C-alpha cells in the first residue's frame, strides 16, 4: 500500500462532480452505491445502465458499463464507476443497491481499497483532508 485512509473519506463520482461520504469497509469485497430509477440501454451492442443517485442536494444521473450481477439473496447489477479519492482516480466495480436506510451513500470494499493501493486506519476520518 502507499496510502493510509480513514474509515470514512470524501470520494467524488467525477462524471457529475458529485462528492459523497464513502465508508471504507474491509469486511466487504464489493463496493455499493444507492441508486434509483435504473434502466438498461445499449451503446453499440454494449450494455450500460442509466441510474440516479439521490442526495440532499437533488438527483444526479449517471451511465455506467453493465458488467454483471451479484448476490447480496437479492441479485443487484454491477456497473463501472469513475471515482476520485484524494488525488487518485480509478474505475471501480460498484453494486447498485436499493436500500435507502444507511449512513453513507457509497461503500468501498476490499476490491476498491486495493484498486487505490490503500490501507484503512479506522481511528481516522477524512484524511484526503
Amino acid at each position: 500500500s502507499n496510502a493510509i485512509y480513514g474509515y470514512v473519506e470524501k470520494a467524488t463520482l467525477i462524471d457529475q462532480n458529485l462528492t459523497l461520504s464513502a465508508k471504507l469497509d474491509t469486511g466487504a469485497k464489493s463496493a455499493s452505491l444507492h441508486a434509483v430509477n435504473i434502466t438498461e440501454i445499449e451503446k453499440k451492442g454494449i450494455p450500460y445502465l442509466r441510474f440516479t443517485v439521490p442526495t440532499k442536494t437533488g438527483d444526479y444521473s449517471f451511465e455506467g458499463e453493465y458488467v454483471g450481477k451479484v448476490k447480496i439473496p437479492i441479485k443487484r447489477p454491477v456497473v463501472l464507476l469513475n471515482i476520485k479519492l484524494g488525488d487518485k482516480v480509478r474505475t471501480i466495480k460498484v453494486n447498485l443497491t436499493n436500500r435507502k436506510r444507511f449512513l453513507y451513500p457509497l461503500l468501498l470494499g476490499r476490491d476498491a481499497i486495493i484498486d487505490f493501493n490503500g490501507a484503512v486506519d479506522p481511528a481516522l476520518t477524512f484524511t484526503t483532508k
